[PDB]
């Protein structure tokens, strides 16, 4: 079963031309769970968005992060010293599209958050749908 919640938080509508930041972070971990990584596999149309950047939400956390295949990218964040807080927001990840489209979605298909009991465990996954109107 699962630990925790990943979140996703992105404006509903974008648009052709402009960057926008999609918001990857946690909810609702269990009590008893000390995190002190997470990992994600951040899903996203490659045909639609160009990846822009990929970073930690503030300077407590670093990321590192690949993209895998073509809007399929692997992002470990992991902490500098303290454990990470139960809600927070962990990466910004920079997107801009350059199709218009009535319904694209950011995806996380895989989310797992590092313990203090030295093991992985798992999030319940989440996407969030935009429109990207025309430039």
């Amino acid at each position: 079963t699962t630990v925790g919640n990943s979140t996703i938080k992105v404006n509903d509508e974008v648009q052709v031309g402009s960057a926008f930041e999609a918001i990857l972070g946690i909810e609702g971990l269990n009590g008893d769970t000390e995190v002190y990584s997470a990992e994600y596999l951040f899903e996203y149309n490659a045909e639609a968005f160009i990846l822009n950047e990929i970073t930690s939400f503030n300077d407590s956390l670093f990321v590192k992060s690949k993209e895998v295949e073509p809007g399929k990218v692997r992002i470990l964040v992991a902490s500098l010293g303290n454990e990470i807080e139960k809600d927070s927001d962990l990466v910004k990840v920079n997107l801009t599209p350059k199709i218009s489209s009535e319904l694209e979605v950011l995806g996380l298909t895989t989310a797992l958050v590092g313990a203090g009991d030295g093991n992985t465990h798992d999030l319940e996954l989440s996407s969030k749908e935009v429109k990207i109107n025309e430039e």
